[PDB]
């Protein structure tokens, strides 16, 4: 479509509520906020893994190929490469 944007966890972390839930997967962030009541998984399920790494939590159920393409539609932006290796969780400075 056009030059994508480099989204960061520090930011996404903000939108970690129903109002706006994000989820990183395959070095790529996607928006499913509107796909909350559309996901055959539930809502609290997405939230539980909002603004965080849900790769394993996603691949766990081996998302159907159609899902791998669905995301494309519900795309938002790309997650910084020097961010994914941050695994925002185990503190930053401490
Ligand atoms: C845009 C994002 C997402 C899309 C498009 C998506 C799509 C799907 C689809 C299509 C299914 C399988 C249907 C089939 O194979 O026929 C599924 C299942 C599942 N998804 Fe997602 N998913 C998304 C995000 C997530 C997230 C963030 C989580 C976890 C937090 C999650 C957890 C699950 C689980 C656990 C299942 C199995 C359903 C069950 O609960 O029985 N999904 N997803």
């Amino acid at each position: 479509d056009k030059d994508v944007k480099y989204y960061t966890l520090e930011e996404i972390q903000k939108h970690k509520d129903s109002k706006s839930t994000w989820v990183i997967l395959h070095h790529k962030v996607y928006d499913l906020t509107k796909f909350l009541e559309e996901h055959p998984g539930g809502e609290e399920v997405l939230r539980e893994q909002a603004g965080g790494d849900a790769t394993e939590n996603f691949e766990d159920v081996g998302h159907s190929t159609d899902a791998r393409e669905l995301s494309k539609t519900y795309i938002i932006g790309e997650l910084h490469p020097d961010d994914r290796s941050k695994i925002a969780k185990p503190s930053e400075t401490l």
